[PDB]
């Protein structure tokens, strides 16, 4: 678990992401794709995106970006109390999409890195350590729901 203090730090940065979701949304995804392009394969709609510039130009990617952050955000304001919110995503990932936990750690990486580039001064070690934990709590919870559904 995370302390109250840790949670506030997480939500304190979350607040800034919230000022430009679409924008934080696209950076995250561009970073993921770029750093681990094997993840692109889950996306057929994105398959065709050859450059950053085209990636940046897609409404579809930008939307997808917003859809990802809003879900993650609703989960974090739950401060660890997120089974209900969590459950649909674990189902879909265990059943439709088949996303490995590995894919999820990649994404965690892109998240942190974006936050740190955009928000240096609100994203110090304490905060960063706190966001790490929370993203870890999310992946862990996911991982077990997965097993329960027979995936991993
Ligand atoms: C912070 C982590 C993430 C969150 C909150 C998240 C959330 C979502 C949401 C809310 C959807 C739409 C409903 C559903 O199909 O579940 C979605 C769909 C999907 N997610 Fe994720 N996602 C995350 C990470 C990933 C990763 C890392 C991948 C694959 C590498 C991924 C692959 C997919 C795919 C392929 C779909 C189907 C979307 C479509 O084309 O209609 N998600 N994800």
């Amino acid at each position: 678990v995370l302390s109250e203090g840790e949670w506030q730090l997480v939500l304190h940065v979350w607040a800034k992401v919230e000022a430009d979701v679409a924008g934080h949304g696209q950076d995250i995804l561009i970073r993921l794709f770029k750093s681990h392009p094997e993840t692109l394969e889950k996306f057929d709609r994105f398959k065709h995106l050859k450059t950053e510039a085209e990636m940046k130009a897609s409404e579809d990617l930008k939307k997808h970006g917003v859809t990802v952050l809003t879900a993650l955000g609703a989960i974090l304001k739950k401060k660890g109390h997120h089974e209900a919110e969590l459950k649909p995503l674990a189902q879909s990932g265990a059943t439709k999409h088949k996303i490995p936990i590995k894919y999820l750690e990649f994404i965690s990486e892109a998240i942190i890195h974006v936050l740190h580039s955009r928000h240096p001064g609100d994203f110090g070690a304490d905060a960063q350590g706190a966001m790490n934990k929370a993203l870890e709590l999310f992946r862990k919870d996911i991982a077990a729901k997965y097993k329960e559904l027979g995936y991993q």
